């Protein structure tokens, strides 16, 4: 097909709804593979389906054309054009071209939808009707807080309240059995596995917080700022009743920005967003290198806890479970601290009226999203709910380190006590056969005063 | 001094110099850790010197520690805060990842002083004892964190949030004053629609108010103070209310609100406030960087830049005024980014029951806070308070800037106005030049016409 | 189709050739969207290929499987299967899901080859013969060498030579045009255009040999290291002859790992390579700045270049050509630096024979080497070959620069000369005009004086 | 001291103490950029000192100093390079990004020195001069470069290569003396095949001795000077033979291969070789983390870790031997991490003709080495010197261990040993237990059949 723009015409695919603008920018910025996520495309519809809306209810736009783009829309959510947008996020710093792609594809079917054709002899147009009281400038930075809030609201915190309630029952279950502690990769005094868990717990219930604190700015929308924020070319009610739309439509607390500027000059919402989620994977990656150096033998390494064998082995090597989901989720934290470094430089490069790195940030701030939610429902349910204690391992090293001497403290000199203590050490033996061959108590007052359940 | 002190420690005698209030195990750290120059920060040693003042008065109130003993240590402590003993702490950063070197520094000075102020002499015949008396119901592992927070805590209050809302307070009397300026905006770094100077630095005062607002909601994770928690958290020798008294304590002498940290494991086993706090500040730094890098490009020139603001000259090519102030607030913003990776790295690290990665977190966090709050003091003093708009030049730039053409669209339709921009643009051209030529309007009409303020 | 490991049968889509385990980690391993590249599919098969030979060489493989195995491979590599490797980057550290999926594919497929048929009844097994004298342990980090080092031979460098030919032309062919120099933003003396994109062409030119120089640490391989780098259960000859045939079949110096413990253990060469790729971008960065600066405007920038206009413009607003490409690379170099601190964490976090965060540490690799292969080659092409000089700006603002008052100095007293610039610069005239008026020289020696083309 | 001084500059005359040798412009700086506590290094003072003596000596071979003057300022720099002045340099690191001020602080000490020297007074009335003298034939933009080159290649030649060469000696040795010791290998922490000690420790020699290649490699670049660029680049104001004589001059009283820059333009605008040089540092932090990881886990213990080594006890819970020395290293490595960062931003910062992000790069860059160098050599002094291997443990871990199944492969069969390992590890039996449980074999047989040496 032959479709045109103010350069002039160009040919593109037949089989596909988009135009002239897209097609240019494809053979443009061919740089590799990364396109715009879902999510992203989603949110962008969403934002041309409310824009529209309003402009029907200010008058600006046909009832016919107004329903016809907000049904491409709803299209375009049910996962009906996927393959209608082909742009790399490697393209104009503020979106324009993949804003030009929904407006095309968008009007493109429209037109279909109202017994027209798609192409150069469409009824409804891209830059007239779809994107009628709007920009690239402030539509994009829009579709990034949709996308953003939506992904925290109904992905992550989902996924971080199933992850705590499963290790919240785990540290209730195993809250009298009593392991040796460790500081400094050194045997320290004891505590119970139930507690050690029970630090995990507080670990993500703070980071829920602390995202929770992040979605009030996240929740501010450009759209009505227009060009440079001024709102120019646009009624007084537009910027209120388009955040009013898109919040009735996806159930989010969204609201208009109050200064445009800042919506439009910086990246400033998500780059704080996303310090908590640096911040959560921080925590995450503390959380599964307890759990796989625990798990970690069978025979020559702690050993405490044993955790699901999901993939298969080798029937010469019963034992050997690699802790993959472990592996799995400390990658992917790796991943969100770099991610953060790149989200940061773009986010502090804006220039004057508009920040023109967005692409990239948002390609980084969803991925970290993703990351973090699916990797957190993986490791909740192929590991989390599987922890047991090895009962047997967790006392043998209970009752095999010298830290136990203090209970004999309270019955015995401070020199006496550490006195069997250097010759458990030196010799080799374990805390009470150094005291029964020192001979200075019994094997019967030696349990009765050593009670690890007491701390 | 070359006169010597012998010190004894479990390890043996050692020589401190006699000059100095250090004991044994300063002395074996400051010759086994000798790397690079980092020292602890002056504002850590005073949090230390807190801490150990508030341990002491609520070991007096449950009797633990003699009324005359607390008190001395008290008033040893009074004297670190009062700068009197800076030379007595020479540790490197770079020690044991708990700090409990540092622990064991303040608490040799604080006993060898506290013995004089007894009467007693300093050295192994001293009336205060280090571990005995001035470590006192405490643990390395539970009183660096609390430093750590106390630190970070009062210099966010103090130091930080006062100088972040005296520039607020600036760069908005700016803005109001500024509020009638019609200005061209610029998008890509290209020629955009207007905007007045008031409007565009209205962005940075909402960006500064927001984040404030990030900043405050870091604040109570801070304040969770882990003393109490002992050796790996289980509060093992101490006394049942300890926890909340010494809480108390250090809020009062503070008037900041600390808080006993619920969940002393996860206090302990991680750095996770500080990783967080620190997400807010990068933040802080990437809005900075755009804020100073716009008033750097809008003061170039004098002759060859943009040139449309002047701002203050503080030192010694006429009119070249180099924006020094500008270039200091960048590279630090610069270094705070690097200073998130740093702590994000250690706060990623912890294994079990401690996370051993301390000193370098605080040494970083307390940088980072520095920088911030001293200067943006600078930057305001130095150059917010007098930036000066230069009205000709930025009406020169109006009047030759092609953005203005719109005007013309509801007078003379939208063809006849797309042809004076084009005209003009392909023959070098003001607009009321080309609209001239072509004879569309007259010259009185242009002037009354496009009226830059009515953007 | 039904397909079984040691766990334990499991259904296959019967369309595809993977098996087994394939399946169960596409179950177990469902986390976000991110897939291993063709690049490392294509370096793995080939990595199959020449462990097929070898074996067949020293007599371990028969023939005919030999012979149909790197058939399958070949097949792999002509993009025959590529929706046949559905793993998620996302797996266990160590690679081992991918290899087993390489091993499923060729096994199958090789079945087919042989007249049998795909499934539990195939001629071709998996682990008994296309994982045969190998490990996932050293197979993996050898995919990841291949691949590395190709993408950097074949793609990288190429491009980065181009590029560099053409700002290299651009220099010559602007070797005489002065413009005004700009230090801290300001204006200061004059170099040519020639001159500034000289400086340009030396950073590329400095970047080549850093890359280099990363080259030959890539080219080990870790091949016959087997499962903890020891060698067992391999021929002595393997390492070497795999390592020859790797070689002649890619053309590339692959060399066999002198230390395989090493080699194992770590991710170095890639961490060290990544280093200058970072290096490169941080170039590429200031030198898309540069450009877009220059060509700001049209009227109110600098406006002293001309880049090509590539993407359609409104008809009302001529000359806003925004820097699009600029906009592009500057967000891929924004991306490498944060893919750096990423690869560096996971590079970091090695634990005893083997370093587990690989699949990890190699897509940020390969996504680095393909954003600046692509964003250079795309910069070239629709930028750089464009880039013109606006003349006419260049002159009027060379003349209008205060900084010329220096060749007068030559001819008049340092205070004299420096005279009439305060009054040029004061009253807003040009250096002759204040010259002239203040009747310190006429026309005639003024410009016979102040020579810019004589610096 | 009270009592003041008048210097004076352009700007007028300003107070400094009568006590100190700078001037006017040292004080003025001083005063507007009171940020933080850093200052410039010692070493990148000397550095400066170097340059100016240089610069000298050149100046007097080309007849434009006086012999008398230039030998007083050569006079007055050997102080400082001694260490006589190092309280004359005031200056924070977050000054003006070209590092002008701290060039001028050298100017006014060293002018304000020389002029005593030569029987003169400091102060207003000095025999020698800051800029007209001191500063001659010099730019700060050149100069500043230029030290920052001499003290980046000085330090890595100096402190860091050397102290990276023992450790890896240091290493080699224990390598050789461990080579007969077989132990447990561990891969995704995960018991797996047997290995060396002194294998296991000849992969960390292979890593120091791959990372000193690297950094040869980045030498080359850091030794190019910008000397002789001046403002801009060009050269002007500045003898033709210069550049090439006082990069000589450098290079002989210093011994380090220094040459001046084929380009100064790229020397000028950009930090491109500290970029990349500080790319393998960060790369040799990645190594250190996990030799550091290694040996600390290895340590761990005494009873409920691995065991496998112990380490010295530098310090005063009887074998409680904490890895202090491993934990100060590890975290430095997060601080080169960090660092690189910074660098990175600043690096790809540069504007037109200049780069103005260098004090913040510099100070990065040398602290990473100090901090590297010193890490490295207190690490080899104060622990791997000493490593020592726990026989009994390595044996009692490899005897309890499944792995050694293998070994009875050759004499039972495949099928009987994974009985037997099966067995074993249902039931929590020894290989041995299980094999002679079952009957397969005699305790003699087993005992000449699994030889762990072997493997
Ligand atoms: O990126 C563009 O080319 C662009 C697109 C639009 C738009 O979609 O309408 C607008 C606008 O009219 O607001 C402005 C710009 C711009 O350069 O700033
Ligand atoms: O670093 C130390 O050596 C240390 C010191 C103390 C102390 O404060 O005395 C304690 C404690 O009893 O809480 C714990 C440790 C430890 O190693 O975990
Ligand atoms: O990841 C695995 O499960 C794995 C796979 C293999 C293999 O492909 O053969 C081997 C090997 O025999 O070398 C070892 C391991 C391991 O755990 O270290
Ligand atoms: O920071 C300065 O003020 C400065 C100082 C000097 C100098 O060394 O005197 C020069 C020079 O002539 O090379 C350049 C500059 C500049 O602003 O670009």
């Amino acid at each position: 097909r032959s479709e045109k723009d103010s350069m002039g015409a160009i040919d593109v695919p037949a089989d596909k709804l988009w135009g002239a603008q897209t097609q240019r920018s494809l053979e443009h910025f061919r740089i590799s593979t990364e396109k715009m996520p879902t999510s992203l495309i989603h949110a962008l519809a969403l934002t041309k389906r409310a824009a529209a809306k309003v402009n029907e209810d200010l008058g600006l736009l046909s009832e016919e054309k107004a329903s016809a783009i907000r049904q491409a829309a709803d299209e375009v959510l049910a996962g009906q054009h996927d393959d209608e947008f082909p742009l790399a996020i490697w393209q104009t710093g503020s979106g324009t071209q993949s804003n030009m792609n929904m407006n095309e594809v968008l009007a493109n079917r429209a037109s279909e939808l109202l017994g027209g054709v798609r192409g150069m002899e469409r009824k409804v147009h891209p830059n007239d009707d779809v994107n009628k009281s709007q920009s690239s400038n402030d539509v994009f930075p829009t579709a990034m807080h949709v996308a953003a809030l939506l992904a925290l609201r109904k992905q992550l915190i989902p996924q971080l309240k199933t992850l705590t309630q499963t290790l919240n029952e785990k540290s209730r279950a195993f809250a009298d059995i009593v392991k040796i502690g460790r500081t400094h990769l050194q045997d320290a005094t004891p505590l119970t596995l139930g507690q050690e868990i029970s630090g995990w717990v507080a670990m993500l219930e703070h980071n829920l917080k602390h995202i929770e604190y992040s979605l009030p700015h996240v929740a501010e929308l450009a759209l009505g700022g227009t060009a440079v924020g001024t709102g120019l070319n646009t009624h007084p009610e537009y910027a209120r009743r388009v955040a009013d739309e898109l919040a009735v439509i996806t159930c989010a607390p969204f609201v208009t920005a109050p200064n445009k500027f800042e919506a439009l000059a910086t990246c400033d919402a998500l780059v704080q967003a996303h310090g908590a989620l640096k911040g959560l994977a921080a925590s995450l990656m503390k959380i599964a290198n307890d759990v796989r150096w625990l798990a970690s033998g069978p025979r020559c390494g702690i050993g405490e806890i044993s955790i699901p064998e999901n993939e298969p082995g080798s029937s010469i090597m019963p034992g050997k479970v690699n802790p993959t989901q472990c592996e799995a989720l400390t990658m992917l934290c790796c991943q969100v601290m770099g991610n953060d470094v790149a989200i940061n430089m773009g986010g502090a490069s804006g220039n004057f009226e508009l920040n023109v790195f967005r692409p990239m940030v948002i390609h980084n701030f969803l991925q970290s999203v993703r990351l973090l939610a699916d990797g957190m429902e993986s490791f909740n349910k192929h590991c989390a709910v599987g922890i047991e204690p090895n009962r047997e391992r967790i006392n043998q090293l209970l009752n095999e380190s010298l830290m136990l001497v203090t209970a004999l403290n309270t019955h015995i000199g401070y020199d006496k006590a550490a006195e069997i203590a250097k010759k458990a050490h030196k010799e080799g033996l374990t805390l009470k056969a150094a005291a029964l061959a020192l001979g200075y108590l019994s094997e019967a007052e030696f349990d009765s005063w050593v009670r690890p359940e007491q701390m």
